[PDB]
């Protein structure tokens, strides 16, 4: 039962809108939004939406394994060996938001200063002892942007998983010799850094210039979460404010995706005529470039939306029905839909792109959708005995109880996978979840958790203190 | 009583090191070490030290009265108007850690999202209406470095005042005419960025090419507070590991604070021979130029201790006695002491330099020294009751109730002076609150609380939980 | 007779080396080596070649067409009106080394001070008062690398009539309103910035992803000038020194156009047994991307051969038979060869990529190979009679032969096209002549020149002095 | 017999402006104006001087001896040895233009190819094999700015000496170990580098916090040369067109050495009232920060002439009787005259700052000052007969004669100096030449020999022809 068996179990439910069926559901923790910073949505003007991994859920493991398999197969034919065509993608091992040093080649889950939680060279766990060697502080530099690169999206978990299969596969292949900073093949070296680029460059290439959209449309049932309630969310939001969509996709993608969420034999609910999926948003806007987007942007173009292709020249018109946008800024939605920041409830899946950056260069309200929280709550709460175990002996601890917090932390951790979870190693709190608790105002397993919730809910958090405050 | 009154009067009492008197002095707020994040005492086995207000704070209002005098009077040397010499230092003004945006001219308090919680434009108190003509979603980017200036510490209280002093003038004098972005003199036109460096340029020349540090040190005891505890604490330190100093000072000025700071008829305690201030370090570091110094640094340098000139050539030998350095880096510091970053306490007063730096570029274990503190506990615990209905009302919240909470706010901000308090405002926390929090593993009024505390005291703070986690 | 017409018919000749018929060939300004500063062949150990313009000279007009015909329909593919498919590539417009003004859509002739000497607006040459309005100085400022782009190639031919084309078209199409800085067409307005990235770009992908190497390796004869004594002049070189060769291509292009280039049915000479290309060479190098190359280069490659994939990693091996490099820098080469730069003649078409960056950057001597100089020689020579009028016209200046001096200027420069001869207009040299000049030691109309002079030739220039000196 | 004793005693002799008289003067090279771009004298409408070394000559070698003296105190107060205070300025060693190699330590006369010409180690003069260790392609890539450093200026003849002192002093004091990159003294380095940014340090200082200009102007006699008829030519200039003054000198200093320069019982000439010197000028503009001047520049500021200070502001108003402004650009000059770049004849006697920045970026025409042309040419004339012996021996060599070649280019270079004319090293031209012939229109001993020319003057330069023209 992956997260997206989950979403897609959630997902064939019809919405039962009776306030108190409502009030109901969100009560457990699958169908709940969390809150970060209190937040009323009256004052909500503009809801805005991401569409990869926000509204489009691609499903799990099937489209990662896809991903994966078409990146072996471009660096095979690049020039990488044939023994790549024998891995096979295994969800079991990455856990997002792990840090991949360039210079040594380990993935690190980290902590929010860049102390080190997790470190495995290829699938060989290091411990405490063996990382000071080289890491000795435990710490990494995070500013050290060229050697350290944070693996943020779901996009990135076939890389993250190939990044370690690929230091395996050189480490214990006799053809090459290891040294610390890559392999030696003869007069041949290849460098983690190398390699690491070899493989972001043919992400890349798969995204952009290979196969996965063509074989991602082709089967959307198999790839792609579907759910009746998406339109009746969205159609209710259109009632109390505007809606717009920001896509770092092109429009050709987009028109066939968002084609598919929308293709029920009715509208916002049963029985109700079908719309077509433009008719839900005030401004649809592609090609984003976020993050950059949310700094200076790119010229605002216009989508010839028969041909798919955008005219020629700078879009310099008013916000007219039917029109498409690509590249542009975040003032152009700002300044078309006549919001300001605080009025815009922001959507989306990527910390970094989405969430931080709207929030820090434009104080947008934002709301974090993290699809393996469908999943780690199911977790939390089946084993939160161990955790309580781990709490009461940290407390103990003020000798063999260390050993056993060692040992404890370990038997949690790998009840969410190899990497442990998400938003934690035993009691430290990873970067991740440090970025989640700053930068989303809310978070939720789904955005469609918000159909769950009145029009003019106030989402509440508790002030904090300082400890001289307390 | 300022704060500093606070800190003299607690530096005038001898330490009773009866364990008992310890555990029951630091009771006290004021005596206390507060904790952001669980350190272990017996792992530190550096304890690094700035001077400026951290060794020597300075007294106040008498010293920040004495920067503003001097800084007026270059302007005034450098052609500003007669009528800045009629100014006088009120220390009821200036809250360390506001903004000042060198577009508008405004003194802005904010948040750790750059969110706006006061903004005066000379003495004028803009409030939410008003400045939404300038600031829409009452927010400033704080990647805008070049637009927004803050001033972090006690050195920028001066300034503070100033810049409010000079808008003001400016605005209310006939001779000038008021634009948005400055004002205009017939055929000349000051832009409050063009004032505002103006003013920056002159705290600078005060400090290096001025008479600030002559007349400090031609008064020490109107200047600087003194106490007799700290050779006692820097010597039980000196039991169970290194202490350095590391400083922006040059040495000439260093040699003449500490000495003032260690000159009393004994050494570490009564009835023991005096010893002189350099004894009580491993290593000692001036012109360090922190920031940049937790980067690459400068060239190592050594300090000719005779001429207080440095000597010619970077310095390639090793830590000798009586050695005494300048530049560097902070892996000098590491190397020279043998020391991994989590071993080394660094204890300073600059928010960003010595704090925020020295933990994110290279770990090391931090405690800021925050000499308001003094005070501001004091009015947190006289005044609790205003914060308690603000608590109260923000609950009862979920009108005429807003009013209140507005009304409350702001009585209870004007008990710690015009720019509020430098941790909130009402019940939201100021930037610097936040900054606090996140890279101050301890901190309080003085590194001195550290005395009441054993050698192996292990300082807690709650584990941190995320929202789903709860 | 385009100068590809002349440089074929030049190539069918057999080479007669006997020494007096090699002497008397030379003669002739078209067979001849011109030198900028004196060059003793005995001393030079290495001999360089580019590939593109160098040893594979493409046809005129046809490959310009050819290149023209394909970044249009790029344009037209990408959304540019269907009416670019009616242009034509003309020959006689374009001349090499023109200034595109990104900010007003000019073709521009230009000093090396860049005063102007010609300035089009599409096809509508701009007399010198007009040309004040955009150009109060008549004159452009270089450094403004952003605005002003020069079009140094023979690869440039077609986009320099596509540009001056475009602005025609937009300006005279009554569905555009003409600006000063491009077009409006309704609410899309469209920059001659905008408009000439356009342009850069699908010339590039032409180049890189389009059918432009893919139909000139489908009619070589049609596109290639092939001459039996390029063998010859490079096996007479390799008796003396290294040759090597140097190309921005990559291999299996490089591979294509080499085998055409030597495919006779003998080697260096008739009743000789034909050699491949590759053993003609000591080193070869592909993808070099010049100018980077003469700096920092790239990490240097080796090429598979047989699939003509780079090998993965870098190569970090000895110069071995049959091994062909890519990337790199010109360090390669010299610590390969066991070269300084003085001992290497580097023989190129590119002023810029080529010419001045191997002389400024590394030391080289340099030959600049201008194809067009087996045409400009004709003209200069069939029409020195109008030069000679205009010479004693400047002479006799010191009015109305003031307005014969332009008259016969004008008259002069049309004999080689609409923008004039390569090297002036009238009596100013260009500043494609001055980098000519200044950074060429010798050039030519082709390298086979240098089989006409024996080994241990001395080229001599005359020694320069100052006005003060003579 | 100095350049400054031939110029004074030029300056000395009353204009005879008898036209006749005029046209006989300027037969003579020393009060001649030599040509390298043909210039019509009637289309200049402004004329453009810069102060120091342009209008106010310093005598050599006392201001020289004075620089060098001041900054040998400046180095010895700062901590450099006592041995510095033997050091004393030798005029025969520097040439102006030279290159100091920062990382070995060499001073360097080089070609406009960076082509080593002349080597010197302190005062160890190094001959061609032995520079091959350090510079195996006799060359030095000129853009390595950071590494090496054109002395331009006569500003920079002291420093020139020095720095040759300071390497001959600590290769041969036996407390110092030398180094390839520099010093040991025990455990302190000092590399080439560092020595060199310790002068160039201490040069600024003594110009602008030292006592260089206060002692200057104590005796204006024995520094400065002074001609009764520099205001005969600027008043004639000012009858034909505008005059500007343009100095990146502060006002106090320039009021002073402007007042010394027209301290005469008389105006332009004798009998007529004497006139203040701001009284030729139309625009006087100090702190003028060339060469950023003729780029961005800084902001425009009015200076105060009562006191010498900057009103505080940008200045915004017009061009006034009696302003004088402070910083700018080049355009303010363009705009407050109403000229264009080429009605603007500027006169300077910096190379790189007045004459190839104005001529690049603005298309000025440009007049270089060359003092020491004055002497240069009595011994260009006074020894020809060797140059001529170089000539035909170069001819000759087209062996004994090339050590022939060798002695007679050593035996021309020594009656310059040590390191050999400003313009040459036998028959190679120096980057300073070069620089002169591309970017100076005009040059000349002094500025004064335009008086013997009429104002409508036709300066012809011959038209240059490429190789392939001739
Ligand atoms: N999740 C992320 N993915 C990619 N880049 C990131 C991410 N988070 C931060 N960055 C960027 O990485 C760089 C270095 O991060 P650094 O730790 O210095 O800053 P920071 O993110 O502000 O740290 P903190 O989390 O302590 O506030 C910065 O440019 C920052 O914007
Ligand atoms: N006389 C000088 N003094 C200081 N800097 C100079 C001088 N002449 C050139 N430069 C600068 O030195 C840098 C490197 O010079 P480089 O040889 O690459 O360029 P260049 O001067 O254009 O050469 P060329 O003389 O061949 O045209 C450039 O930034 C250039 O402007
Ligand atoms: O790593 C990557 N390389 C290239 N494209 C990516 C990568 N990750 C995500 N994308 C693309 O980004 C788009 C997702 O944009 P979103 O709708 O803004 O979430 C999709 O078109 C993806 O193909
Ligand atoms: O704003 C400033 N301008 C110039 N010097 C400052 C400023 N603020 C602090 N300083 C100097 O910084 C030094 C304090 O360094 P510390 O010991 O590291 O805290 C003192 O010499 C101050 O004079
Ligand atoms: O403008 C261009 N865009 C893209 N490729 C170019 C351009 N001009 C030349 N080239 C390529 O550069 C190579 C020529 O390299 P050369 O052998 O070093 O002259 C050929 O592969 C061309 O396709
Ligand atoms: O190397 C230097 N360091 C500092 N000032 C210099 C240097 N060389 C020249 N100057 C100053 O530059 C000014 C000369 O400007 P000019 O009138 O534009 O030639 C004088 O004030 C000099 O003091
Ligand atoms: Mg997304
Ligand atoms: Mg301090
Ligand atoms: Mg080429
Ligand atoms: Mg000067």
């Amino acid at each position: 039962t992956s997260w997206s068996d989950r979403l897609q179990n959630a997902a064939d439910m019809p919405a039962n809108m009776d306030k108190h069926a409502l009030k109901k559901y969100r009560r457990e923790a699958y169908h709940r939004v969390f809150v970060n910073r209190s937040l009323a949505m009256e004052k909500i003007k503009c809801f805005g939406f991401n569409m990869d991994y926000t509204l489009a859920v691609y499903k799990s493991p099937e489209y990662e394994s896809l991903g994966f398999e078409l990146t072996v197969e471009r660096l095979v034919s690049i020039g990488y060996p044939q023994e790549l065509l024998s891995f096979a993608y295994d969800s079991t091992f990455p856990t997002r938001g792990l840090v991949f040093d360039t210079l040594y080649g380990n993935l690190l889950k980290v902590d929010a200063y860049g102390n080190l939680l997790v470190c495995a060279h290829g699938f060989n766990f290091i411990r405490g002892p063996e990382t000071r060697e080289q890491y000795p502080n435990k710490f990494i530099q995070r500013d050290d942007t060229e050697r350290f690169y944070i693996l943020n999206t779901l996009f990135n978990l076939p890389e993250t998983y190939l990044l370690a299969c690929l230091v395996d596969f050189f480490t214990n292949c006799p053809r090459y010799t290891s040294c610390e900073t890559g392999f030696k093949d003869g007069d041949l070296f290849m460098s983690y850094r190398s390699m690491f680029q070899d493989v972001r460059d043919a992400v890349d290439w798969v995204h952009y210039k290979g196969s996965l959209k063509e074989k991602t449309v082709e089967n959307l049932e198999k790839y792609v979460v579907k759910d009746g309630k998406l339109p009746l969310l969205l159609s209710r939001m259109k009632e109390v404010g505007k809606v717009f969509l920001a896509t770092n996709s092109d429009y050709k993608y987009t028109d066939k995706i968002m084609t598919y969420l929308f293709d029920f034999p009715h509208g916002p609910k049963p029985g109700s005529s079908h719309r077509p999926w433009q008719s839900y948003f005030d401004l649809i806007l592609v090609d984003a470039r976020k993050p950059l987007f949310f700094g200076e942007g790119t010229v605002l173009r216009q989508v010839d939306t028969k041909t798919g292709k955008l005219k020629i020249g700078t879009y310099t018109g008013p916000l007219q029905h039917g029109i498409v946008y690509s590249g542009g800024s975040s003032d152009t939605i700002c300044d078309l839909l006549g919001a300001k920041g605080k009025d815009i409830l922001y959507i989306g899946d990527h910390i970094f792109g989405d969430i931080l950056k709207s929030k820090k260069r434009q104080g947008w309200r934002t709301f974090l959708v993290i699809p393996e929280l469908a999943q780690e709550l199911h977790v939390w709460t089946d084993k939160s005995s161990l955790f309580e175990e781990l709490q009461s002996l940290d407390i103990f601890l003020a000798s063999s109880i260390q050993r056993r917090i060692k040992k404890v932390t370990h038997d949690m951790d790998m009840c969410y996978g190899m990497m442990g979870s998400l938003f934690r190693s035993g009691s430290r709190q990873t970067l991740f979840a440090s970025q989640v608790m700053r930068y989303a105002d809310l978070y939720a397993a789904s955005f469609i958790n918000l159909l769950y919730y009145p029009f003019s809910y106030l989402f509440r958090a508790a002030h904090v203190l300082m400890p001289h405050e307390s």
